[PDB]
């Protein structure tokens, strides 16, 4: 069946994903190394060009 397209795609978008909804579920952690590693994305995901969507970047 994954042969046929089945409106796969329209199902799931690449705009879409379940990285947000991780981010809503709390899990409790020996550690909050991993948080700091988050930030530091985050950061510099802030720090763009945004030009036109910035979709060529």
């Amino acid at each position: 069946g994954s042969k046929t397209i089945q409106e796969k795609e329209q199902e799931l978008k690449n705009l879409k994903d379940n990285v947000e909804l991780e981010r809503l579920k709390n899990e409790r952690h020996d550690h909050d190394e991993e948080a700091e590693r988050k930030a530091l994305e985050d950061k510099l995901a802030d720090k763009q060009e945004h030009l036109d969507g910035a979709l060529r970047y």
